[PDB]
């Protein structure tokens, strides 16, 4: 399916997709800073429009499960340093986070790169999100820049996802905040 | 086999940095390498500092790391590339800003050693000469971890023109 998408892309689109995957943070910090709206730096806007179009030429062949690790900063300043107390999740504060989050639809302003489980799921960061991406969704497989697994699944910017469930996974020497979500 | 010299919790913290280095380094960069805006993180950082002091390179080595263009700041990060190429005029300015100068890396400085391959798919590729006698610990295919606030002189900066891309190359020497 990496091959099917690649055959649909122009030469400049392939270059651009690779440019993004290898240099993702500056694209995504720009998008997040402006809540997914363009017009702030017209030059990067030009690339973003082309990357959007490249991704529109992709269509997922079947429904798939993918995942993302994140640190606690994705929750904002109030939760970032208070959601963990030492190595355990703050139970009272988690309650507040879950009520704030669960059942609701969120938007990721940046492009959404996700990993695919082969024989392993790399869940060492404090937050783990699994996402169900429906058949037919715009989503393209890309070369992973960690040379870990071969491919990642790249979703459009402004992806909307519903948080279906949220809970704490208690491990032997850590606790993980687990987010289960479905892409709209 | 530097692991022998480490206390128990020192090994554990090296492990924790491995599992999630981004909070450490983001914190350190945001505070320009000064503690301590956030006391609980500072306690870990101090322990990790101690662990790294317990190692010493017996010989000078070459290491490398790839980076995204955010290391050049907001005014360059999204303009230094145009049309899959490095903008030459902006690169002149960037080179003027950095080449020949001693920089401080506020975060810990994770680096890779070339065996068979050098993974340089990221737009920036930095190679560093790390001198004999430098504090630097080997951690888990192993990476070399240098202390925070490592100073390095940028010796040369140039654009490597590849078949299908351009790479910003930075060649640096770690200072004592
Ligand atoms: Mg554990
Ligand atoms: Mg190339």
């Amino acid at each position: 399916e990496y091959k099917a998408w690649e055959k649909k892309l122009r030469a400049n689109e392939k270059e651009l997709v690779k440019e993004y995957t290898a240099n993702a943070k500056p694209f995504n910090t720009y998008l997040r800073a402006n809540e997914g709206k363009l017009g702030f730096k017209p030059e990067i806007d030009k690339k973003i429009l082309k990357l959007d179009e490249a991704l529109k030429k992709s269509k997922l062949s079947e429904t798939v499960q993918v995942y993302r690790g994140d640190d606690t900063s994705i929750f904002g300043k109030e939760f970032q340093n208070s959601i963990y107390q030492g190595n355990k999740v703050n139970r009272e504060l988690f309650r507040k986070l879950r009520d704030e989050y669960q059942g609701k639809i969120r938007t990721e302003y940046g492009y959404l790169s996700t990993s695919i489980v082969s024989n392993q799921q790399f869940a060492m960061r404090p937050v783990l999100t699994t996402l169900k991406v429906p058949k037919g969704a715009h989503a393209g497989y890309v070369d992973k820049i960690s040379q870990k697994g071969q491919y990642e699944l790249l979703l459009p910017r402004n992806t909307k996802y519903k948080i279906d469930k949220m809970y704490i996974i208690v491990n032997k020497g850590s606790e993980t905040i687990k987010i289960e979500a479905t892409v709209q």
